[PDB]
């Protein structure tokens, strides 16, 4: 009758809503702490005089080793900047004479304070003084041999660890139960090796669905997500890390890159001189989350109170 | 009964059911912020030559992570190399060279002490230590702030986020207009919400707090973006909210923001260093949002709750 | 029976109604928060190497976020290899041993990246042979870790935590510094988890001691601490009992944090118009401090979802008491 098709329905409703979507199951929070360490050189050279080497001290900008780092693939550099009286980059003046710019700093875009004289900058354009670091204005134009382009084969080591609030259950991402594979030798793939956190900077950077060749001559930023399942309803085991490299990029303006620049101050006979970076590289950024749940008396409860009280 | 339990439970159900969006299943997000800053700072010392900080120089880190700090007033104590050098003032003062405790103090650890005791000539006679010499005399801070620049300076915010199990990534930065329209805007609560490009000035007055006084000793300021939107609706409804909180509603006057780092580098084979006590504004900058999409399930279980509901309102209208 | 089954049900509903309330705290509209926290650390350390002068440490040369974030690091042991020219050198015999002439042409090698080689080879040590490359040429990095650590005086650091919190929902904001503000026992504190509760977490020692972590051994090689501020306050009682919980955690099961926490640090200088390096490999235990916590309120609308939530047991009470 209409009760024999009641209780029928209420089985099944209250199966897809208690005894499949959870409920019986306590969720929790996670608390994660990530060190990451680089392992890679890029001694790529220049067109000039005498090679360079790029060890990880130089390129992995935050030392301490921050789950953010700004790993670099490209720079320009202005060596020996000194605060004098020189010529101003043509961006902001391009007088013909003393009238041409007034003394201060301009109201706009400006790289010092101007005494006011139009001087010679060379490249056949005439400029106004201004007083800062002023050996020569930095000229940017981004090189076309993506100069830390060895970058590509830079392996990462993203080991994590993970507490939880309350459950007093350790986890950490090396898993070690193949004790770190017995030989190392590592790399982490999506389809093969899933449990290797040896990433390579060409697979992260290509797996996030941007391109490493427009990636190591601009900036770009990649996000890499460590997601914890825990279900604790079997063995302490079978918990184990996803990552995924998200990209950020889909289709935007295009590539639009990602630079910052900083100074190596150094001193000389008497005076403070600097040498003034523009770096480009790719940031990466990391971020944790977990699930976790364990079985308690007082969600089953809230569940069979709930289930039958839905009724 | 069942005429007046079915209008009450219908009414109660539906405000759960509507208004609550018990049929509605949030998710969380995931994003990146980077923030750009443009402004030259001229803080021309008197008795002395100008002196120029350009972006490099001013900000904390230079990679610039969501928790960055910008340069407002420092002190600079310049050519520090370790050596033997007189005490500052507040450690002690001799009357005799009959000692100090000879060694690290244990109250005022600057450098360890010799035991003979020299003229720290500020009228007054300190003991001889092993330390970064001359010692720092920070007493008095420069007031107006040497940065005074820093409240014209503008904060471009470029925040990018991505819900996931949803597939929808969105960027504060809104893509509707182009450039001469979109580079000459500036952020204002009411008059340009969409605006991403903030005003230092700005955005320490929106938060309660006075620049001038903000800038000399430094502070905190926090911001917060809030994507608060339903993906039932269309995408492009989706929209940031700025927020500037002064945290701590800044005490009362609060200590402000400071702390010390050292320029080092070698002269003829010795080891130098610039001591610098920055004090800076330091800005937070944290996103969240929720959002969620029309599914079968979250309905299912409103409907269920719903249909629970009416019946205990017939039960407890049956005693 | 009717009445006698129904009697029951009703008391049952009652009884494990309140119990939940009791237990659930369901009527309390749970909130986040907005966290700000800061970090003041007071102390020097002296050093002694050989030779006739020491050295100090100053908290701007051991803090190396300097500005200050969430996660710092405290350093407490560091091997510094002075003056690197980058030119051409002897390559560290963990790279490779040559014999003869092995230099196998330039190319950085295959897994020993240092600098590029050159084809020749010349060394240091009795392994008088080890291939040249062109890198940073004072000497290879030959670390071993100080047993006694450099800066083991860290142990009696102090760790001045300054944490700024707020509800936006409820437009109520708290301060890690506890009320009766200022007043008199100035900087005579220290944090223990029994005797002094509330004060800000000191002496990076205890710190340490507060997660079987042995600060001795993590003074030498050790790493990541971690710190964790739970506020877990209802503003429906008065506000000033809404006090931080700081609990301290290890992370660590003794599996492969032994090696604990290092990096490599440079610090670069010019003499006579050449670019020099002074590399540092760090020892330092990494701090990480992680705040979150609900206030909840009163109001209204969890009322009446409570309410509705309480008709679970009041949903089948009768249509259940049929059945059997
Ligand atoms: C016991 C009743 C009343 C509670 C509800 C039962 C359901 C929701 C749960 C409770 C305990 C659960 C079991 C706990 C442990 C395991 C071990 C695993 O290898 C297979 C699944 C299995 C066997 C689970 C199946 C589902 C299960 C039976
Ligand atoms: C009659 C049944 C299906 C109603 C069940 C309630 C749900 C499914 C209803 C109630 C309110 C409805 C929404 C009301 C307004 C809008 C905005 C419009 O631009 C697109 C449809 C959309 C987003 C509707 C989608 C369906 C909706 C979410
Ligand atoms: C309205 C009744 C019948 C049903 C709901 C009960 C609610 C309103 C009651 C139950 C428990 C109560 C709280 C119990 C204890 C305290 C601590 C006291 O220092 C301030 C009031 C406060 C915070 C009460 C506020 C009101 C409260 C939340």
């Amino acid at each position: 009758i209409f009760r024999l098709i009641q209780l029928v329905v209420l089985v099944y409703v209250i199966g897809w809503v208690f005894l499949y979507e959870k409920g019986y199951q306590t969720s929790s929070g996670l608390i994660s702490s990530v060190s990451v360490k680089l392992k890679g050189l890029a001694v790529t050279q220049l067109p000039g005089l005498g090679p360079q080497v790029w060890d990880v001290a130089d390129y992995v900008f935050p030392a301490q080793g921050d789950n953010s780092f700004v790993v670099m693939t490209n720079f320009i550099v202005t060596p020996k900047q000194t605060q004098g009286y020189c010529a101003e980059h043509p961006e902001g003046g391009i007088c013909k004479e003393d009238s041409g710019c007034t003394p201060g700093k301009a109201k706009r875009k400006a790289q010092g304070i101007r005494t006011g004289k139009c001087v010679a900058f060379n490249d056949t354009v005439k400029t106004c003084e201004i007083f800062g670091w002023c050996p020569v204005e930095v000229d940017d134009d981004i090189p076309r041999p993506a100069l830390l382009r060895e970058a590509e084969n830079f392996t990462l080591f993203i080991k994590n660890s993970i507490s939880f609030p309350r459950f007093k259950v350790n986890r950490r991402n090396l898993v070690e139960e193949v004790n770190a594979a017995h030989m190392k030798t590592c790399l982490f793939h999506k389809t093969l090796h899933p449990l290797c956190p040896v990433f390579q900077l060409g697979y992260v950077v290509q797996e996030s669905g941007q391109n490493f060749s427009t990636l190591a001559e601009k900036g770009g930023v990649v996000g890499i997500t460590i997601d914890w399942h825990c279900d604790l309803d079997w063995h302490v085991r079978h918990c184990r890390p996803i990552y995924e490299f998200h990209g950020l990029y889909e289709e935007k303006n295009l590539s639009p890159g990602f630079n910052f620049r900083f100074a190596r101050h150094f001193v000389e006979n008497g005076t403070n001189y600097r040498h003034l970076f523009k770096v480009f590289g790719i940031r990466f950024d990391i971020l944790v989350d977990g699930k976790a749940g364990k079985f308690d008396i007082i969600p089953t409860m809230t569940t069979i109170g709930s289930g039958i009280g839905i009724f």
